[PDB]
């Protein structure tokens, strides 16, 4: 647990603050919103700031109605299964675990989630029932963001409505202002100008332990290789040295990696914008009460921001295109950025399918609205942060303890904008040449993991890259049989388009299966018939026998990959088997299957 700042209240007293804006954010997405909603309270006859609840001891929360109409809201996203975001632990630990009256104390809630996941925001609707049994009275409805269609939508529309309840019952009534101020810096000393690195100054050149997200280890790539064998798709192995690092990882744990952005995409905004890239500056907040000294490391270039700092590759969410069209010449170009940012009607309609749908970046906006041309400093003040980026590891700590091995496909589309987009840690991954390629990364615990027990069946499924964190759990469990321990059945359902194809890790399996560390390798390839095997029609045909380890055996059943439909499609054969051999309803075996869920014996690893 890190030291926790002073009471937040006080802070609130000291700059004449009534509104505070908590963020649980993995990804970033809510800690954006939050500072949205903590900008508009200057908008309506109030002060807001945001604030991360790590840093602070949420205990003072009895302590908010010592300011007058006051108000506290949390943009809460929920991660893992159900869980709180690894900054929010801590507040929700703290939550489930107090008594502290909350009477007088005014809050309101937006939850961030995705519909297609098990507990649909169960984040943001834990926080908004536990303040309101602990006392505190809710202002406004709890809001639930919705990824799988348009959260920024979703948030546009809970917003619209919310400031004017909140007008509304404090009785308060309804031009551009920037948050940080340029300084340019001539003859300043190289040594200190940040040049990508992510906490401390040089902590990429001057590497100490320990390892971790604030101070990412810079591990040697010392194989990349391509898995598949056609052109259509690039699907790559590459092994990361972390030798002398100390970090430790388990099978089913997550790499995360800090990306570099494409330098073409970077030079060209430059380019358009005609400003200088290289030109050495800092951003530094006009409020010099704030924790947040800059929106990013500073002293550094404009191109050093947009390469390692800043996201130029996802489409901008509408309040910074509001903020841009004043940079917009052209009557009719100014009023599309202006209406991007609405709640309904054609300016709604057009973000979606021209900015969202189609895609369009940054630089992409600023081509095809050629008026619009905002200083660069204003814009990088507005783009949101450039995300690590998590892969499943691939290998097992007990066979490689010193390497971390990534399975991925390489991201390339044609998109409706009209230009073909790069994933961005995958092409900057793909580009990574063996003999020094470094890779700054940090390892993050998952609860993803082998039994206890070397003898508990294991059933793995994981087509296409789902593989990934299954290639370790067969290499421990084919080394625990090499330590002469008894192991337990292990299954794996795969599941390619073709055998001579992209097959991945063909050899390997083969291998593991050869030697027995693979009972069964039951590959499903969905394109060598007419119609399609996945792997779930595969898990039908071995119902009996999966039943068997299932509900006598105690197994372990893990699944991998996509979270859009195969996840949901291989759930369903598992009601299905459950409810055939139990015998129960389908009701019934959906409970049943949940129920192995909590007990640790259905894990999931599946995304986007
Ligand atoms: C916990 C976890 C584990 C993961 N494990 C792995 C893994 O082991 N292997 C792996 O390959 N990935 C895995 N990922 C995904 C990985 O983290 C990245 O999201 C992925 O590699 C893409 O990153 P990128 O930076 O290359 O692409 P980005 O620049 O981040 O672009 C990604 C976005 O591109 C858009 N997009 C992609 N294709 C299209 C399309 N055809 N049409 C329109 N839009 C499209 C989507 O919005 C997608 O979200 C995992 C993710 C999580 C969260
Ligand atoms: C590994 C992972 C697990 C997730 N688990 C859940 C979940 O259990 N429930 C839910 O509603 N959303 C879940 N989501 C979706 C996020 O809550 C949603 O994408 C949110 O917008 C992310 O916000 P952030 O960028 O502020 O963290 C998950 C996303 C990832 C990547
Ligand atoms: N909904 C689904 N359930 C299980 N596998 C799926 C799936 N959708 C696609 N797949 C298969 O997952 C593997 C990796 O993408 C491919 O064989 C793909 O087959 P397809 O692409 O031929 O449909």
């Amino acid at each position: 647990p890190p030291v926790k700042e002073s009471s937040f209240v006080e802070k609130m007293k000291k700059t004449g603050r009534n509104i505070i804006v908590f963020y649980g954010s993995q990804t970033g997405t809510a800690e954006e919103f939050a500072n949205r909603l903590s900008k508009d309270a200057h908008r309506y006859g109030m002060r807001g700031m945001s604030a991360d609840p790590e840093e602070y001891d949420l205990a003072d929360l009895s302590s908010l109605p010592e300011i007058d109409k006051s108000l506290v809201v949390f943009c809460m996203a929920t991660y893992g299964e159900g869980d709180p975001t690894d900054n929010a632990q801590d507040f929700y630990d703290w939550l489930q675990e107090t008594d502290v009256d909350l009477t007088g104390v005014k809050f309101a809630v937006f939850g961030l989630g995705n519909k297609t996941y098990e507990h649909f925001n169960a984040m943001g609707k834990y926080v908004d029932q536990r303040l309101e049994q602990l006392g505190a009275q809710r202002i406004f409805e709890l809001g639930l963001g919705d990824d799988d269609g348009n959260l920024e939508e979703d948030f546009i529309t809970w917003r619209e409505q919310f400031w004017p309840a909140v007008c509304e019952f404090f009785g308060v009534e309804a031009s551009s202002i920037r948050q940080y101020e340029l300084v340019v810096h001539e003859d300043m000393d190289v040594a200190k100008v940040y040049t990508g690195e992510m906490g401390r100054l040089k902590s990429y050149e001057n590497q100490k332990p320990p390892f971790d997200a604030k101070n990412p280890f810079l591990a040697a790539v010392t194989a990349n290789r391509k898995l598949n064998q056609g052109t259509e798709r690039h699907l790559m192995h590459l092994e990361l040295d972390i030798s002398d690092s100390k970090i430790r990882y388990e099978s089913g744990d997550h790499v995360a990696v800090y990306p570099a952005n494409d330098s073409a995409l970077v030079n060209q905004i430059g380019e358009i914008l005609g400003a200088d890239l290289d030109v050495i500056m800092s951003l530094n907040n006009l409020d010099e009460e704030s924790n947040k000294k800059h929106p990013f490391p500073c002293p550094t270039t404009y191109r050093t921001a947009l390469t390692y700092y800043l996201d130029i590759t996802n489409p901008p969410r509408t309040n910074v295109l509001y903020e841009l069209a004043q940079y917009a010449s052209e009557p009719s170009e100014q009023e599309h950025l202006h209406k991007m940012a609405s709640s309904s009607g054609e300016g709604k309609e057009l973000y979606l399918s021209w900015v969202v749908e189609a895609r369009r970046h940054i630089l992409a906006i600023l081509q095809d609205y050629p008026s619009l041309r905002p200083p660069i400093d204003h814009l990088c003040e507005l783009l949101p942060r450039l995300q690590a980026r998590y892969y499943s590891i691939a290998s097992s700590s007990k066979v490689h303890p010193n390497s971390v091995h990534i399975c991925a496909v390489a991201v390339e589309y044609e998109a409706k904008s009209g230009r073909v987009n790069k994933g961005v840690a995958t092409s900057w991954l793909r580009a990574k040449e063996p003999a020094r390629a470094l890779v700054p990364m940090f390892v993050r615990k998952s609860q993803f993991r082998l039994p206890f027990k070397s003898t508990t069946p294991v059933i793995m499924v994981g087509p296409g890259t789902g593989i990934a964190p299954f290639m370790g759990f067969i290499q421990e469990r084919a080394w625990l049989r090499e330590q002469g321990k008894e192991v337990g059945e292990t299954l794996l359902y795969y599941g390619c388009r073709r055998s001579d194809e992209d097959y991945l890790y063909r050899e390997e399996l083969a291998r593991f299966h050869k030697d027995g560390a693979l009972t069964q390798l039951n590959v499903a390839f969905s394109r060598e018939q007419a119609h399609k095997v996945y792997v779930q029609h595969l898990l039908k045909r071995d119902r009996e026998h999966l039943w068997k380890l299932i509900h006598e055996g105690g197994a372990h059943i893990y699944v991998c990959g996509d979270a859009r439909n195969m996840a949901k499609d291989v759930q369903n054969t598992f009601y299905d088997i459950v409810a055939e051999f139990g015998p129960m309803e389908h009701t019934q075996a959906v409970d049943y299957v949940k129920k192995l869920m909590t007990k640790g014996r259905y894990s999931l690893d599946v995304w986007s």
